[PDB]
């Protein structure tokens, strides 16, 4: 509704202009329907959700960032194969400048944080931020995300099948023991969910506008929330899975193929509920 949107926009403005900043009202707003509504609003709100300040604009990239980055060839390759992330209406020139900044953001964060290891798909998170909030803020926000919500993904000692994936099955079991037991016998594992988690579902929801609204939700929530969103998608598809061919090839095949037009607002609700009933 348009009356509701006007009220939500004024409530966001009231929260930004309060003392103290009413961050609690901003999480509520990010969690509730439509999330934060616009990128202009997100440029102000996302840094509050991650508790990052207007700060020393990241001690500049040193000179020769690219020349000293061992991951430059990998990052260049990943970024070049990411054109689909950009509005099809976006002029070629404008897009190629954003690709240049996307490379520099990733490389700068890696250089500032040598304990972090690049992974394929990281650029799907970084480009979303660059498109929403621009290059300086994308850098300081993603850096905060990289050292917290994404750290295990960027840790090569960390075994991603342990850790984050290890939550998915008990979650599904808590809510639907049949589906749990079914997927157990298919020996399907949890690897199917992994691409979703490390790219924050950029290839699960088609509409870029839906993806950014999901980032509102993830930024407002505890860092394990994406696993509950994965769980809720799997549970949504229960019938389709219970009608499957029961093996690691069938089960994988179906779940990996994402339905068009998922009810994201409903699934976002359900992920918050599930989070409450089976917390980390
Ligand atoms: F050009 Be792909 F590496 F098909």
């Amino acid at each position: 509704f348009n009356a509701k949107r006007k009220k939500k926009v004024a409530e966001i403005h009231q929260a930004l202009n309060s003392d103290p900043t009413d961050v609690a009202a901003l999480r509520r707003m990010a969690i509730s329907e439509g999330g934060l509504l616009t990128d202009e609003i997100r440029r102000k709100v996302w840094p509050k959700l991650l508790n990052v300040n207007a700060n020393d604009p990241p001690p500049i990239s040193g000179k020769n960032l690219r020349q000293m980055s061992k991951d430059y060839q990998q990052v260049l390759l990943d970024v070049r194969r990411s054109l689909r992330r950009f509005p099809p209406g976006m002029p070629e020139e404008q897009r190629e400048g954003l690709q240049e900044e996307l490379i520099d953001i990733i490389l700068l964060i890696l250089e500032r944080n040598p304990q972090l290891h690049y992974y394929q798909g990281y650029h799907d998170i970084v480009v979303t931020f660059l498109l929403v909030v621009g290059e300086r803020l994308a850098t300081s926000l993603v850096e905060k995300l990289s050292t917290h919500h994404l750290r295990d993904f960027m840790d090569p000692t960390m075994d991603n099948t342990k850790h984050i994936l290890n939550y998915l099955m008990p979650i599904i079991d808590q809510v639907n023991p049949e589906l749990h037991d079914f997927m157990q016998s298919a020996e399907v594992g949890t690897i199917f969910a992994l691409s979703w988690l490390i790219t924050w579902f950029g290839h699960v929801l088609s509409d870029f506008r839906h993806v950014v609204r999901l980032y509102d939700f993830f930024l407002a929530c505890h860092p394990l929330m994406p696993i509950y969103f994965a769980a809720v998608i799997v549970l949504y598809r229960e019938q389709e899975v219970l009608d499957c061919d029961c093996d690691m090839a069938s089960v994988h095949h179906l779940l990996s193929q994402i339905p068009q037009d998922l009810p994201y607002e409903t699934l976002i609700s359900r992920a918050g509920d599930l989070f409450v009933q089976f917390p980390p």
